[PDB]
């Protein structure tokens, strides 16, 4: 799905970052299990769309807008994970796999409300912090 | 989405059923906005897919295997809604919608849980029983199925021993105090039911009939 598909990219750019890693085309393939031509051509879309920008040096960056959107993502899947944990009591080691279908389905409206009736949205249960809140409106 | 489509067709199909509705290429695509034509498409899919088939008065009929599968989908969108209402908090407003975006991605793990953490899930917010319950679990799971690589704990709901023609482990699971109920902590390695401080490393016949629940 183009916008799913898109969202999966963006945050997996986000993580890299936050890893310290460099986002470069050929680790979020690898990363991705997916092939240099398909991240080639949805990452080509993804700057069509001002999403991204290969720069000079082959590094992808994110425009404003596409960390915007890279940020949200982040910030459903990261209340998702809680939501998780916290409430429903899934297996922690499920968690991730699950979130990472949930950010795509999650609306903000359901983010405030878990903002508040979680106890905590500092962090996830991964221990990175939960990026964006005050965008959210929270 | 495919897979999304189907559960999401599935899923409509049940709900003009529900209603009392005839299940007609018409009102379906009115009802999911799609044209008839796109739907028919969808629908000769599903048809080889065997989920459904065109009846006699042109009405759809779900086979076992799409009932059973817009049943699970249902399950999940319902409880999906009293997880919305009743903990998030959403705008009741918004419930249904939203519902209909989680119950394709709300894996049955998620819903046994919802099942324990929720006060009622009898019906849905908007009136409707949440079907399926009995199916999802609150039978069990073939442990060849539910052995995983890494050991759990696991209740036997059934041994099946009337299937059985290899009975040298009759007595060796009985040593081992596993019987019904049993919360054996099985794992993937073949598969071995550890109990009673004893393990019984199974053999493929037994693997297969035997069902741990959760």
């Amino acid at each position: 799905d183009l916008v799913d598909t898109t969202e999966m990219y963006l945050r997996t750019i986000y993580e890299l970052e936050e890893e310290g890693v460099t986002p470069l085309r050929a680790r979020i393939a690898e990363r991705l299990e997916q092939s240099g031509p398909t991240v080639s051509q949805t990452v080509a879309r993804m700057e069509r769309d001002g999403l991204v920008v290969v720069a000079s040096d082959r590094s992808l960056q994110m425009t404003p807008t596409g960390r915007t959107l890279a940020t949200a993502v982040m910030r459903k899947h990261r209340l998702a994970e809680r939501l998780l944990t916290d409430i429903i009591g899934l297996d922690i080691n499920k968690v991730h796999d699950e979130a990472c279908r949930w950010e795509h389905v999650m609306s903000d409206e359901v983010e405030r409300r878990l903002v508040k009736v979680l106890k905590d949205v500092s962090r996830s249960p991964f221990g990175n912090p939960i990026p964006g809140l005050d965008e959210l409106g929270v």
